[PDB]
């Protein structure tokens, strides 16, 4: 079937099932947004002078959190550099593949690497809570009327100083419906610092340190993509 196809179908069965819907695209192989690898930005940034500085700069104990990881290439990278991580995927399928692709990872063997089946909204944030939390095609898959509830994890799983990157894409406009739905930073912006009753003014939860135009994007990303590094504050 067609992309356009196998997206008309993908939004049926979220239509009828609810959340329930990914783990069922999974089994039957209808995965159009799996890429087979990370998406250049991430490197790129990985790689950059501000990248290098976050990465050196991690405590020997750094956790990682990649949700909605899909197959985990984003997990797999972050545990390739030194980062103790885990993808989560509420599709007990996708997390399977991901163990499947990711067989020969050093980092799987040694458990530094690790991928589970869990639900976004609903797992136990760790006591130490996440240094570093990577978000690409997550908040782009939620129904418009999630965003704010990953926008409170989103605060509860990033230590106070830790770092949240997310990779904003598709930036559509003003196309609706979805997945993918289209978004863009300000709904990332809206999501992340919530509201404190009166009014929603930024710089509540998180400072927005880097807001990039990636240099190296995918080429149907091209025009569509911006990159997105937050720090968490309120110590
Ligand atoms: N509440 C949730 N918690 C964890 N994962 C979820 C949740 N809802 C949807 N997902 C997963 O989000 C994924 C969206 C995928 N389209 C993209 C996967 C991945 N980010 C990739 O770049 O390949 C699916 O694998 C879903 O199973
Ligand atoms: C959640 C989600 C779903 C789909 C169908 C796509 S894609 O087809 O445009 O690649 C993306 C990027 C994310
Ligand atoms: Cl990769
Ligand atoms: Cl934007």
């Amino acid at each position: 079937a067609t992309r356009d196809e196998k997206i008309t179908y993908l939004r049926k069965i979220i239509g009828d099932k609810g959340s329930d819907a990914w783990d069922v695209a999974w089994q039957e192989g209808v995965t159009p947004w799996d890429q087979g690898k990370i998406q250049p930005p991430l490197r790129d940034f990985i790689e950059s002078n501000d990248g290098k500085a976050l990465v050196n700069k991690k405590s020997d104990n750094a956790r990682v959190l990649v949700p909605g990881c899909g197959k985990g290439y984003d997990a797999a990278y972050f545990a390739s550099l030194g980062y103790e991580t885990l993808g989560a995927d509420l599709s007990s399928t996708a997390i399977e593949k991901a163990k499947e692709f990711w067989a020969e990872s050093p980092e799987l063997k040694s458990g530094k690497l690790s991928f589970q089946t869990l639900d976004f909204f609903k797992f136990e944030v760790p006591e130490a809570k996440y240094d570093l939390v990577y978000d690409y095609t997550f908040f782009c898959a939620l129904p418009p009327d999630l965003r704010a509830p990953w926008g409170a994890r989103m605060r509860e799983l990033v230590r106070p100083g830790g770092t949240l990157i997310t990779l904003v894409y598709p930036i559509d406009g003003a196309r609706s419906g979805g997945p993918p739905y289209s978004i863009d930073v300000q709904k990332v912006t809206d999501a992340l610092q919530g509201s404190e009753e009166g009014s929603a003014e930024p710089g509540k939860y998180w400072t927005k340190v880097l807001d990039i135009v990636p240099q190296t994007s995918s080429p149907d990303h091209v025009g569509r993509e911006r990159l997105v590094v937050w720090e968490r504050i309120n110590k």
